[PDB]
Parts: C-alpha cells; sequence; structure tokens
C-alpha cells in the first residue's frame, strides 16, 4: 500500500517536473518490474505509458535526459508483453498494438517488432 500510494504521489505530480528530475525518479519505479501486487507493477505501467508518450521527443533531441528516459521507459515498457498476469499484459499489449506506436502496414509493423526487440525478451 506504501509503494501503491507513492507511485500514486509520483503518477500525479509527474507532468510538472523536468527531466531532470525524472530521470532520478524513474530509476526505483522500474525497480517495480519484479514486484508482487499486480496493482503496484499496474501504476508502474500506467506511468511509464505517460512518459512514453509525452516523451517520444518527435526529432527534437534537445535533451540527453529526454530520449535517456525514453530509452529505459521502452525498455521496461516492452519487458511487459511477458507479464505474468493476463490482462496487465493484455493491457500492455493494447498499449502497444494501438495505432500510431506500432504501424499497420505489416511491412513498417514488421519491422518495427524488430523496435522492441529488448533482449531481455
Amino acid at each position: 500500500e506504501r509503494q501503491k500510494v507513492c507511485l500514486d504521489i509520483i503518477y500525479k505530480m509527474m507532468p510538472k517536473l523536468k527531466p531532470v528530475e525524472l530521470r532520478e525518479l524513474l530509476n526505483p519505479v522500474v525497480e517495480f518490474v519484479s514486484h508482487p501486487s499486480t496493482t503496484c507493477r499496474e501504476q508502474m505501467y500506467n506511468i511509464l505509458m505517460w512518459i512514453h508518450d509525452n516523451y517520444r521527443d518527435p526529432e527534437s533531441e534537445t535533451d540527453n535526459d529526454s530520449q535517456e528516459i525514453f530509452k529505459l521507459a521502452k525498455d521496461v515498457l516492452i519487458q511487459g508483453l511477458i507479464d505474468e498476469n493476463p490482462g496487465l499484459q493484455l493491457i500492455i499489449r493494447n498499449f502497444w498494438s494501438h495505432e500510431t506506436r506500432l504501424p499497420s502496414n505489416t511491412l513498417d509493423r514488421l519491422l518495427a517488432l524488430n523496435s522492441l526487440y529488448s533482449p531481455k525478451i
């Protein structure tokens, strides 16, 4: 419960931090991939979808953190397709399979599935 409320106070305060702070916060939240208590893990993934969608940086490259944390977020959000809980794994599957995160020509989707290799899976 402490960790779930912590992840809540870090989800609500998150669209105010600057990448310098979000970087130092992103370590012990992505440390939640090996967690029991699927609710805290769903909060982790649920802040990481935000961190992913609002940090894609569509060809800006202005900040090292604003692409390093996107690297780490991508790493842990593709590390969730193998989640040992249906539904939650289904949520991550739907997150990835929606338009504009994996394409749908089945050619560029094929070339894009390589981008989510991430050895860990």
